[PDB]
């Protein structure tokens, strides 16, 4: 019925900063060469997403944001090869298109494919599928899953196991993902080792689970919301602290507290305050800092290069260093296999035309993840 | 026969920052427990003992500097077992105390008994060993070797091959192991990869060296004095470059030529605007940025930290990441078996005497590694 036709539906387009989402009819084109069209069945919310809203992540508006899912394939283009109609799917924010030297580097994951370095809202291929009232509208990450369907390019897109509840698998596509592949991939914990994590949202709390994981020995949560540590103990972390406890900074009363610094310290929150402080808590010879937090646009640290020069390791990733159309199913198998569990994770289920309630709960710190549902 | 007795002899005093060394008679102290006086034969010079006298490393004066040398063990302190008199030795910048939470750990190298995090001007007991009319004189990172005779801690001193030339293994006291180790122990460069290697003095080409040992596939050498570019090409760089014949910065040429970016970069010279460019021209996503060159005191970068978000790795090292102790008879042994040579590196022998001549001739640029022979 549908497929080769424009399927008209709801989405939440964003047409300005700082303003609520509206939920519009927009017109979805039919799938390209090469492209999948998902029927979306839940979103989590991230905030990256909500980076957009508040300035901090430009990119072209109007546009429609999401790329944390899990849908169904309503339709295929020509040449597709890996996925079929009625396939469960996640579509990645991050490509493989296999071909770049990126994705032939075997310890790589930011494909050349992306459009995280510069913006254009757009498939791969330069154009968009999205109208509304007349009105061209950009994509998000090449997935923009804010929306009933969507258009994504093959190489973004990674077929799952089709017994996955799409309701918690969700979270696989990026928060999951991103936090646990941290600990795992990015920062490759040592069994024993000892791990400092900043902020405790959907991403913080898989680094925690990842670390655990790992077998690092301590795990110290730090958040300045309080009513983090109840989750943060439970997936792992032996300790919470709370920067506004103390009258000495943060880095300071964590090197005092591992005998000189932590082996392992990730940023998941997005500050510089904080990238700076997950820097200077991490042991000077032998310590390893990764940021995973998205940082503000156009803000420098100011560092002195000591810091490095005594043994100290400073990196960063996207999506903890899995490999999209690879990583994300082989996650998803663990998950059936009760590996690990995406539960703790859920706070708050809401129905996609609630979508700004989803995003003030996230503003007020109730939420770890909110799922929407279609 | 000087065992137990004060040793008088000649030894260049630094009384002030910027000003010539002065060769005057001083007095060095037999050892105490656990402590090995030394016999100087060979003294390289290194762009560090440089970096105190131009006042861009801070350290208390006066000062008897050099740290990448080669001598005899004239006579040992009550507790040493390591050593005897008669033993061929290299005294070692950075020490392997062997019990602390850094020697333990087996990827480190940065031992917590150094004296560059906070130079005292001591040896590990927190005394000094020199006078120099009636004034007592600081020790330089432990080791001190521009004196004919100097003591050491036990911890810092390696016992090497009894038939070692020592007029060519001081190099592996310092300058070389950092070169080649950098490349090869911190960077750990991949066969098949691409090198940037900023700065051609006797570390940097000893980091070239050492990424040909690797089997990188590429090498660039950069350097503003293309007089070294004869030896960074007989040495193993595949191409070198002058940064002034250029149009556009370093980093844009860098990555042009390269599709994107190096797979590895080195900052072998110390200063910042390289360090920064040495990050830059390292692919944004899979790239390793490696600082060795001592940055001037109290000077910041200022980094955007995407820069790290899309993969990039930025680490330093001391020594090259080599446990001291453990690494640097090893190292002489594959010296021995002609497994590498140092003959290129080595363009100058003077007596110790003409050692004002010898920083002369860093400064022009007219030397790599200049001996100084006792
Ligand atoms: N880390 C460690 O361990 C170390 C370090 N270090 C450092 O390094 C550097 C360098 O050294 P050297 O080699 O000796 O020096 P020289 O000879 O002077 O060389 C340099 C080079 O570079 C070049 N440049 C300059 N500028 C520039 C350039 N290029 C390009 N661009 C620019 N701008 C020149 O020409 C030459 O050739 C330094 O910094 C040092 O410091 C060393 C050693 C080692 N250590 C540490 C220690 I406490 C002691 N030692
Ligand atoms: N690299 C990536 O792949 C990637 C992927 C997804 C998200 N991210 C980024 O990860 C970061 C967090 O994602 P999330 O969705 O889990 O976010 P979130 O907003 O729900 O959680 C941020 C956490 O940090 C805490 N926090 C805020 N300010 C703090 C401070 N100054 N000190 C200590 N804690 C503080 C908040 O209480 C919250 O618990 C964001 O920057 C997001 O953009 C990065
Ligand atoms: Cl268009
Ligand atoms: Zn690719
Ligand atoms: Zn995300
Ligand atoms: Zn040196
Ligand atoms: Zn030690």
């Amino acid at each position: 019925s549908t497929a080769g036709k424009v399927i008209k539906c709801k989405a939440a387009v964003l047409w300005e900063v700082k303003k609520p989402f509206s939920i519009e009819d927009v017109e979805v084109a039919p799938p390209k060469a090469y492209e999948v069209r998902i029927k979306m069945v839940a979103v989590g919310i991230c905030r990256t997403d909500d980076h957009v809203v508040s300035g901090n992540l430009v990119t072209p508006l109007p546009v429609i944001l999401g790329h944390e899912a899990a849908g169904i394939v309503e339709s295929v283009g020509e040449g597709v090869t890996t996925v079929k109609p009625g396939d469960k799917v996640i579509p990645l924010f991050t490509p493989q298109c296999g071909k770049c030297r990126v994705c032939k580097n075997p310890e790589s994951n930011y494909c050349l494919k992306n459009d995280l370095g510069n913006p254009r809202g757009t498939l791969q291929d330069g154009t968009r599928r999205f109208t509304c009232r007349g009105k061209p509208i950009h994509h998000f990450l090449g997935t923009s899953t804010f929306s009933q369907y969507t258009v994504v390019d093959e190489n973004a897109v990674a077929k799952i196991d089709a017994a996955s509840p799409l309701e918690k698998v969700c979270l696989i596509g990026c928060g999951f993902s991103t936090g646990y592949g941290s600990a795992v991939n990015v920062a490759k914990v040592t069994p024993g080792s000892t791990c400092a994590v900043f902020g405790l949202g959907g991403v913080g709390l898989s680094a925690v689970m990842g670390c655990k994981a790992a077998g690092a020995a301590r795990i110290i949560a730090v958040d300045i919301n309080k009513d983090k540590f109840a989750k943060a103990k439970e997936l792992g972390a032996t300790e919470c602290i709370n920067p506004q406890d103390y009258k000495k900074p943060i880095q300071e009363v964590l090197k005092e507290m591992t005998d000189g610094g932590v082996d392992f310290s990730f940023e998941v929150i997005g500050r510089l305050d904080t990238m700076m402080a997950s820097l200077l808590c991490c042991h000077e010879a032998c310590g390893t800092s990764v940021i995973v937090g998205v940082p503000p646009a156009s803000q420098n640290l100011s560092i002195n290069p000591m810091l490095l020069l005594t043994g100290r390791t400073w990196k960063g990733a996207v999506y903890g260093g899995f490999k999209s159309k690879e990583g994300i199913p082989k996650l998803v198998a663990d998950f059936m296999a009760k590996k690990f569990s995406l539960d703790a994770l859920i706070t708050h289920v809401l129905p996609f035309e609630k979508i700004n309630e989803g995003f003030d709960l996230l503003h007020s710190g109730k939420s770890i993840r909110t799922v929407l549902t279609f």
